[PDB]
């Protein structure tokens, strides 16, 4: 059923999260994104529902992509002798958070606040339907140039929320917490809320702050650009060594920087047009 009902179209990349092909639907005409993943290279598998064996990405995928959110949703997907296949929603015009920093440099902190708050609400959804996605970061969340929205993408190394701690990462080095680096062992909220901690610098200096583990485990922040006495604050809380030094999502968005976030439509007036 596959073939007949998309229109492949180019490539798009491809990297450790398999090879997407843009394409068409041919029942409207929608844009999607085609993502094509080998069987032999899934190192993680769950069970739907309905109880069928797939991969953990597509369980929670298929957790998360009910109404609207900051993610990316997936509306199908297809499996084939050695390939699981996944038909995702296909924003236009778009580009991710990494081109764009290499683009465009540093961001103001307007523009900065606006990205941010859409990723922690983004990731409070994901959080709420029970999925960590375990790998937060700039070429991970696209932006939908025109209506000024970011949405997140790739959940291949990513697990179902829970309590106890995670052993397993198969995510970003630079973006892991000193917990992770030092004794192999990590708690989903404090880690995801680092990994924001590391997000946020990137977006207002251009440039991630930790290049190496021993910066990482050092956990001491050196600005390159000029940042405002409170975004630095910000920043540091989420990327306190203890877990129970960091704060929750609440508190984050609870913080004096993120005060009088410009909505997204106006996000793109003014910064994307
Ligand atoms: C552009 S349109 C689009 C829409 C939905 C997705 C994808 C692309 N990509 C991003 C492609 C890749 C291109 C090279 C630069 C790094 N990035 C990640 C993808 C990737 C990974 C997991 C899920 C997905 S779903």
């Amino acid at each position: 059923p596959l073939e007949s009902q998309y229109q492949v179209g180019p490539l798009l990349g491809s990297g450790g999260f398999g090879s997407v092909y843009s394409g068409i639907r041919v029942s409207d005409n929608l844009p999607v994104a085609i993502k094509h993943v080998e069987k032999d290279r899934i190192s993680d598998w769950g069970e739907l529902p309905n109880g069928t064996r797939v991969p953990m990405e597509v369980v929670l995928l298929k957790k998360v992509s009910s109404g609207f959110s900051g993610v990316i949703r997936l509306l199908d997907w297809f499996e084939r002798p050695d390939s699981f296949v996944l038909i995702l929603e296909r924003p236009e015009p778009v580009q991710d958070l990494f081109d764009f920093i290499t683009e465009r440099g540093a961001l103001q902190e307007e523009l900065a606040r606006s990205f941010f708050w859409q990723v922690l609400e983004a990731v409070r959804h994901c959080h709420n339907c029970g999925v960590l996605h375990r790998d937060i970061k700039d070429e991970n969340i696209l932006i939908d140039l025109n209506r000024g929205e970011l949405k997140l993408i790739d959940f291949g190394s990513g697990a179902l929320l829970k309590d106890t701690v995670y052993t397993d990462f198969d995510g970003t080095r630079v973006y892991s917490p000193p917990e992770w680096i030092r004794y192999h062992r990590y708690h989903g909220r404090s880690a995801a809320v680092w990994s924001l901690g590391i997000l946020l610098y990137d977006m207002v200096c251009g440039d991630i702050p930790f290049e190496h583990d021993e910066e990482i485990i050092r956990g001491q922040v050196f600005f390159r650009q000029r940042v405002s006495s409170e975004c630095q604050h910000l920043i540091r809380w989420c990327l306190a060594l203890r877990p129970s030094d960091r704060p929750t999502f609440e508190e984050i968005q609870n913080h004096p920087w993120m005060q009088d976030v410009l909505l997204p439509q106006e996000t793109a007036e003014i910064h994307l047009h």
